């Protein structure tokens, strides 16, 4: 279950979590972008699935693009402020996952998002600990899917 | 006009928002529930649109009704975040109203939000000053709709 997923998530991953995120989550424009532009480029059979924002190619310059960029860096803000209450992280899970049911996205392929995010944490040095940390807390999501 | 709406936010507007957010703010669980709990009761003609939620008479108890108004929260977050640049402020309300013109809200409806947010503001010892200044930023919304 979500729940168990959820209440997995150790005082060390939780840690490393929020350590990384007062970092990349400070600039949530720019590596907002640098999230979804690098999951373009790495997965481009993904780029169908963003017809609402137009052409992706634009980055910064298409404001749909950069619209819905800062909007997902709130939703994981959302994720990180509700860590330690289990009860509250998997509602808040379970509100997103019907986001990307209803756009026919399986398990496997949001965690397709794990590949872009270790390399926006590795832009400021955060190593694979950190990396894997950020998986386990995209496997509640997938847990949901 | 959007932009024209925007440009509305004046620096003593500003500053309301940001001082009565930092109060509302620090707790998005509670009174992101009693502003929607609100809605529903002085609004029982709305709440026909949010189906999916279930029986919103449960409040709190109900998690869909939960995770849906933690989540509003940090849509206001994301706004009051943006207020230094008025065109990543107009990007991210348009994705919003995106969301709310998928579900057939008017701009007429979508401003029956300003009698919840009168109330929890006046519940927290925040006066008709600062609920006018929310529905401003509630009216560049409405200017998207
Ligand atoms: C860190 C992981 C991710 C987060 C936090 C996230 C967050 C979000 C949010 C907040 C929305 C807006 C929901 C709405 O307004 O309807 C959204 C939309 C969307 N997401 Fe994700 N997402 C993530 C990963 C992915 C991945 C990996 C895919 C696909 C491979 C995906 C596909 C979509 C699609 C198709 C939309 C619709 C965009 C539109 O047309 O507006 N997401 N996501
Ligand atoms: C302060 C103003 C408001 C904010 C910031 C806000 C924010 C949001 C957000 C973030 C969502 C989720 C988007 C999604 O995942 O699709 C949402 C959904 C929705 N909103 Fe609003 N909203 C506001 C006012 C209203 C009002 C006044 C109405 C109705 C008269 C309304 C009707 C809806 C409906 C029908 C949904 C869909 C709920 C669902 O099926 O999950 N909203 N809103």
């Amino acid at each position: 279950s979500v729940y168990d997923a959820a209440a997995q998530l150790t005082a060390d991953v939780k840690k490393d979590l929020r350590d990384s995120w007062k970092v990349i989550g400070s600039d949530k424009k720019g590596n907002g972008v640098a999230l979804v532009t690098t999951l373009f480029a790495d997965n481009q059979e993904t780029i169908g699935y963003f017809k609402r924002l137009g052409d992706v190619s634009q980055g910064m310059a298409n404001d749909k693009l950069r619209g819905h960029s800062i909007t997902i860096m709130y939703a994981l803000q959302n994720f990180i402020d509700q860590l330690d209450n289990p009860d509250d992280l998997v509602c808040v899970v379970e509100k997103f996952a019907v986001n990307h049911i209803t756009r026919k996205i399986s398990a496997a392929e949001f965690g397709k998002i794990n590949g872009p995010i270790k390399k926006v944490l590795a832009s400021k040095n955060f190593g694979d600990k950190y990396a894997n940390a950020w998986a386990k807390l995209v496997a509640v999501v997938q847990a949901a899917l």
